[PDB]
RNA sequence: AUUUUGUUGGUUUCUAGGACCAUCGUAAUGAUUAAUAGGGACGGUCGGGGGUAUCAGUAUUCAGUUGUCAGAGGUGAAAUU
């Protein structure tokens, strides 16, 4: 039927990454980030950047033969947060309305099965 | 050592007295509860109680292979990088 890759999307609060990949992964077929498409950086992860950045994206899949993909939506993850930045929402629709079919839906955010120390001290972030 | 042998040392038998030792007989012969105190034993347990080894788990970082290409990082915004 059609032909998949994996979309790779990792959105952090301060960027926003659309990755498509092979199957394995190894091959890289396109990666735009939001921060290609603005030039300030307190909006790099913002939904605008990120929605341009899936279509950039899209329309390299098209021209490489890549129908549809599967997606991987991960956030920062590690010992910082394990929710997904603003972007991230946005790409997924942005992908979806560009005529790129979608496959699976995955959320790989790293987790641990216990944690290293988080920067920041005992006391927080103090603002 | 309490008396007397006419009498003082007497003298050790003697008399009597505790104090013990044995036998026999008397006797209803002789040991308070087990504290909703405690201690201990025992029986099935129950615990992220402790110690010594041992086996996971992803994560973090670093490294090796790859893959593409212009930004990536970070913030309230930036900059150092
Ligand atoms: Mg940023
Ligand atoms: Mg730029
Ligand atoms: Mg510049
Ligand atoms: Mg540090
Ligand atoms: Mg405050
Ligand atoms: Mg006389
Ligand atoms: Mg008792
Ligand atoms: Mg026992
Ligand atoms: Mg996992
Ligand atoms: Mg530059
Ligand atoms: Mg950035």
């Amino acid at each position: 039927s059609q032909v998949f890759g994996v979309a790779r999307i990792f959105a952090s609060f301060n960027d926003t990454f659309v990755h498509v990949t092979d199957l394995s992964g190894k091959e890289t077929i396109a990666r735009v980030t939001g921060g290609m498409k603005v030039k300030a950086d307190r909006d790099e992860s913002s939904p605008y950047a990120a929605m341009l950045a899936a279509q950039d994206v899209a329309a390299k899949c098209k021209e490489v033969g890549i129908t549809a993909v599967h997606i991987k939506l991960r956030a920062t993850g590690g010992t910082k947060t394990k929710t997904p930045g603003p972007g991230g929402q946005s790409a997924l629709r942005a992908l979806a309305r560009s005529g790129l079919r979608i496959g699976r839906i995955e959320d790989v955010t790293p987790v641990p099965s216990d944690s290293t120390r988080r920067k920041g001290g005992r006391r927080g972030r103090r603002l």
